[PDB]
């Protein structure tokens, strides 16, 4: 289990949206406990817990009032250690996202920073207004609006590159960044496998604080209208990422388990790079810096050519010996099926689950749930948080309360766990039928050789000698065609269907030709020989 | 063997330049005939010959005054005949360029043309002027200036997109069409084996000869600031194609030997791959349309990165089940050792020869020649068409004569044949051993897996089960570096050096560790792992 991340089946759990235990609406921890197995049976061997931190909820859960106690409605510390237990029963990794740039405002921190407590005034970052009044400087917040905030009782502006409500912590103030660390470890302590490094390239900011020059486009005031060269990417971030993987690999060797650590930076490729390994691979960070292009490039009218060239786009730029991970959701992203459409969920599991290296899925991705764009109250991205779909009960299982702290998607009777596994042709069972093949030795450590067969067919094959081969195919045309796979020089003339999706024109255990394959409209199977 | 041209390994001669037998400065067809032993001694199994038509120069060749007769400095059709039989008996295929497009306004049609005869008045495209005078609509030569050029004596303009030199063919005319077809079967019966289709897209143009629209890019008046939809890749060309291959197919099938058809076309890579295939692959039509990628993109300062995708860039965009081919030089471009440098002319030789499929060599990539600014005196392309570099006698071998056509690069007692054969640690010398190498089968039919090692560093592994695996690998920076190739999962640790290029780290039949194979600036090799 010491390389257990370099083909990890990941599952990301939203706390607040994935069962509620107690009828009041809201995912709790003792929900999520008892749904561990459930994970395991559906092939996943390794979780990300979004925050379930004490946060006011401004950012649900991003915005943490407390770094070592768990939101009340969630649960408390025991419930959060009976669910690592039941996640390390039932053999799954359990990975807690961290929050280094930024707390709460309602954070103990800087309530007493506010009012110039000495523990805790350096712990964010306060400066006077600029002559002749506003803000010290251009920046922009993230989302739009000034970086900074004036407070009145001090008379200084704080700076937050996310919201008001999200003041950022101050890492040229060594105490910050030992208090981070040792509470990482508190964590470490009560059984957790790593940590996903949130808004990581956020970290630090020019020390002369100095205004940003205009980025060449957008309206002033708007966040992409400033090159960010004093907020993003300042390179200080990386030898804390690198010192905090180091103190990681020691703590793995004294425990034995493998702690890693994964970094979410929407950076330049070169600057996400650099999270892996500095550029003259001495120092190591991240095992797996996230790695959106699936979400960016799998599109309604992509051909073949742009997947794979955006596929090539991670694995050309990776350093050499690292692992490669994929995603095609997340608590921050539109859903699969509302953002390509429902008839091609399917293949882009088929795709998520055979590329080399760890598939990230996200919850309710295996049920084939869709955007509820009705339901939104709080926040943009609420649409894609309803609550996990688990049956045709009230609430979708999700709840005995008929009111959820989400509406619960309107067709949540056709799309859930239970309806779902009772039909062997559903999106549910072809998930299981891919996390299942995961398993095998070639998908966990073959060679990938990928292809285009014309522009409008992606071909993925994947090969481990002394082990049978696999190849991906996936249509990305609405329209029938029949393909001959004979650029794959080394592939037999007939192979096995191993995985064919609910509405293809395989049939899994069929034999097919492989110089005449009958693809349906947005097909996807994946084929087997022995060579 | 009907799949020659799958694996052919091709040399470009420019007739003018190669070999003077005769004292007169100029090369000649007796001097290439005397070297076409050279050619299969160095592995050439195919041969592009330039136009050595009669030609008044204009165009060195491709402005042709008479399709069937050869120039008479280049000699005769007994001398024509005399290469053939020794180009064949040398086993070495004949391709002859075939200049489609348009004629010399010397040719005896055009001539006739410009009086009215009625039997060639239509060969070519006249029009009135405008309503109120001027070109009859706003096309621009490729090469600058308006496409049209009055004549008085029939008081119409006739278009040219090339020089006014080169009257365009009128195409809409069968006569036209059943004529240039005549001639193809006229060389076809002397024995040639293939034609390359020069400047094939600006065969038609619009039957309304509309104006065109502009770009958007560029100053009134110049090529690239109108968007040639009326005068470059009118589809009509593709039947035309389409047809000539068919008619090649079936004179194959009489004759017992596979006829080629190669295309020349600066295009979308969509319009350029057409010319392989239909696109509901119905068609067929060049076996191998000009790819050329590698003298767009192995530039100076490129890296693994941009290498690895300018590569993908022509597999991914190809139809299925077709044969890509690779050229690094050409008539038409400065030569690779001015482009890149001359410490990187073996690296590129390296990647061309072990790429899958066809590489096409210009004459004199062999010895490294370099472009000769100094000896323009009639085109901007004279610089990379000087002569042959053959020994270290006057004119470097290539004539008798110190006067030849264009000045011989002054380096050439350095860089020639003769001296080069003597040092077996030459770029004469790695050449041989690469084409030495094209001949096994698993260059010939292996699969391909290529990769970078980091952004800095290409791989190209070649494959066929049964056969020993050879590994290509680039260091694309001017620096040394050990690399850990293990991302190639099926490799051994331990590969034998076939090939190191003349100033490697590595020497060709020792042993590397591929988990630390220490690269030196600019270096590439082939390593090979047994079975
Ligand atoms: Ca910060
Ligand atoms: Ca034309
Ligand atoms: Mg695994
Ligand atoms: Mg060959």
């Amino acid at each position: 289990s010491k390389d257990w991340y370099q083909h990890a089946t990941f599952y990301q759990i939203y706390p607040r949206s994935f069962l509620d235990s107690n009828g009041d609406g809201i995912g709790d921890l003792a929900g999520i406990t008892s749904k561990m197995k459930y994970l395991a049976d559906i092939g996943i061997d390794a979780t990300w817990l979004s925050p379930p931190f004490k946060s006011p909820l401004k950012d649900f859960g991003y915005d943490v009032s407390d770094f070592y106690a768990i939101q009340p409605e969630y649960g408390n510390l025991t419930d959060f250690d009976k669910l690592v237990e039941e996640s390390h029963k039932n053999g799954i990794k359990l990975m807690l996202d961290f929050i280094p740039n930024h707390s709460s405002d309602q954070h103990e921190w800087f309530v007493k920073s506010v009012v110039r407590d000495p523990e805790y005034s350096d712990f964010y970052v306060w400066r006077p207004p600029a002559t002749g009044g506003g803000p010290p400087n251009n920046w922009i917040s993230v989302f739009g609006g000034s970086a900074w905030t004036y407070n009145q009782a001090r008379g200084e502006y704080y700076l937050h590159q996310f919201t008001p409500q999200q003041p950022d912590l101050n890492y040229r103030n060594p105490k910050v960044l030992a208090e981070m660390t040792k509470m990482l470890f508190f964590w470490l302590d009560r059984g957790v496998d790593g940590f996903r490094l949130d808004a990581i390239n956020h970290m630090f900011e020019d020390e002369q604080f100095r205004d940003e020059p205009l980025s060449g486009w957008g309206q002033p005031g708007e966040y992409d209208s400033l090159d960010h060269i004093y907020t993003k990417d300042i390179p200080d971030v990386y030898d804390v990422v690198y010192n905090w993987r180091d103190q990681m690999d020691k703590y793995s060797a004294e425990k034995g388990r493998t702690i890693i650590l994964m970094t979410e930076a929407y950076s330049s490729i070169e600057g996400t790079m650099l999270y892996y390994e500095s550029a003259d691979r001495k120092r190591q960070g991240a095992h797996m810096p996230f790695n959106f292009q699936l979400i960016y490039d799998f599109k309604k009218e992509q051909n073949a050519v742009g997947l794979k060239s955006s596929i090539d786009w991670w694995m050309n730029n990776m350093p050499a010996r690292h692992t490669p991970s994929w995603v095609a959701g997340s608590h921050d992203h539109s859903r699969v099926a509302s953002r390509v459409g429902l008839d091609r969920v399917d293949q882009v599991m088929t795709l998520l689950h055979t590329l080399p290296g760890t598939s990230i899925t996200y919850y309710g991705e295996e049920v084939a749930m869709q955007d509820f764009k009705e339901a939104q109250q709080f926040d943009n991205r609420d649409p894609n948080r309803t609550p996990m779909q688990w049956d045709s009960s009230t609430s979708a299982g999700f709840s005995t309360n008929t009111n959820t702290w989400l509406r619960v998607h309107p067709d949540y009777a056709r799309y859930n766990v239970d309806v779902m596994q009772k039909n062997p042709q559903s999106t549910f069972h072809h998930f299981q039928h891919l996390t299942k093949l995961r398993r095998h030795r070639t998908m966990q450590s073959g060679e990938y050789v990928h292809k285009t067969v014309g522009t409008k067919v992606y071909a993925l094959l994947r090969e481990l000698r002394g082990e049978d081969s696999f190849l991906t195919v996936l249509n990305m045309a609405g329209a029938e065609d029949t393909v001959d796979l004979g650029d794959f020089v080394n592939l037999p003339q007939k192979m096995r269907v191993e995985v064919a999706q609910p509405n293809s024109k395989s049939k899994a255990g069929n034999e097919v030709d492989i110089s005449k394959l009958t693809l349906g409209p947005y097909d996807s199977v994946v084929l087997r020989a022995t060579v």
